[PDB]
DNA sequence: GAAGCCGGCGG
DNA sequence: CCGCCCGGCTTC
């Protein structure tokens, strides 16, 4: 298995430099607000060198950047420019996963014929080919396995290429700090210390129930696969990007002949944003007061809006015996677990 | 089932 | 730092 994971450097604040270029070599600040408070989406080079990063409020972050550009923060252009970007990957991989609207997991095995080096220079020849054509630098991680492949691409930033060979990767089991680990938070390295535990090979020694008691076998066993080398978990043809419409109500109503004319409306805003088959969909409603309703049903495949429309209805039906006393204010739909072709 | 807590992660 | 968040594990 060889994986490239492609990672875009501080994505927002580079989509931004490539729109308007007199803001580059000079503080630029991606903000993001609420239903209000602002915080930082991203912040570009300069802007970072001066303290500022993301969820720092805008009042902070003006502390330590006067001199700053502060811009409310695009979506869709971002979008745009990811949904490109995406796409010149796809060539290069057999299959591509795409895990955010700035990360994307390859699967190349066959593109390189299992050579890893030829697989390094792959790595490379994407890189290259995104900042000639884009004008934006990523960072890639080549590896193994998926996990591996983040891994090693957070070790390298910014504007980094990590790797793992199949070859030396028990030295880099060796030396992993246990926090260093997708999953392993704050809290968790903290509490993983305390047995003797920073390096990933330190379980190994460690008797096996008591680490659940402080992971859950979900990720207890992913540590243990990941120690012995054991994770495989393939790449697949989907994107992780959620997508969404919501509409606000007239008025607040339970009248399904009411809200129906407002739900397929929010599903084509969406069903449309699909470039693929989802394998979710969660029928969400806001009442009057704020609370949020939301009922949702996996498919073995995806979904079509050949299903779609009674699939809604009847999930917005079953939030309407799931509470009976109250109305509904807004409506929303969410798309996610999109399988592509 | 489905609310709710806990913990991790990213705008 | 906290969300039209999230998933995973606990609890009525
Ligand atoms: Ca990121």
């Amino acid at each position: 298995m060889i994986v490239i994971f492609v990672d875009f450097d501080y994505f927002f604040a580079q989509v931004e430099e490539v729109l308007n270029p007199q803001y580059k070599g000079k503080p630029l600040v991606v903000c993001v607000y609420s239903g209000t408070s602002g915080a930082v989406a991203t912040a570009n080079y300069e802007a970072r060198k001066l303290g500022v990063k993301a969820g720092m409020p805008i009042i902070k972050a003006m502390q330590i950047a006067p001199s700053a550009i502060y811009v409310p923060m695009r979506k869709p252009i971002y979008e745009a420019f990811s949904n490109r970007i995406m796409n010149l990957l796809n060539k290069h991989a057999d299959k591509i996963e795409v895990a955010s609207i700035d990360e994307a997991y390859l699967d190349v095995t066959n593109k390189v014929e299992g050579n890893f080096e030829n697989g390094i220079e792959l790595a490379r020849k994407i890189k290259q080919e995104i900042l000639e054509k884009e004008k934006i630098t990523v960072t890639v991680g080549v590896a193994p396995n998926k996990i591996l492949a983040k891994i090693i691409a957070d070790k390298s930033k910014p504007n980094g290429l990590g790797v793992i060979r199949p070859t030396e990767v028990q030295d880099f089991l060796n030396e992993l700090d246990i926090d260093e680990i997708p999953g392993i938070g704050s809290v968790l390295a903290r509490r993983l210390n305390e047995l003797g535990i920073q390096k990933l090979r330190d379980i190994l020694s460690k008797n096996y129930n008591e680490l659940e008691k402080i992971t859950g076998k979900a990720k207890a066993l992913y540590l243990l696969k990941l120690a012995q080398n054991k994770y495989s978990e393939p790449v697949e043809n989907k994107s992780k990007i959620p997508h969404g419409r919501y509409l606000t109500l007239p008025y607040n109503t339970r009248d399904v002949k009411v809200i129906l004319p407002y739900l397929k409306k929010a599903i084509n805003e969406a069903y449309n944003k699909v470039n693929g088959i989802p394998m979710r969909i969660t029928v969400i409603a806001i009442m009057e007061d704020l609370d949020i309703l939301s009922k949702g049903k996996k498919f073995k495949h995806g979904i079509s809006i050949d299903n779609a429309y009674k699939v809604a209805e009847d999930l917005l039906r079953e939030l309407l015996v799931r509470d009976k006393r109250r109305n509904v204010r807004r409506i929303g739909v969410k798309l996610d677990n999109i399988i592509i072709n």
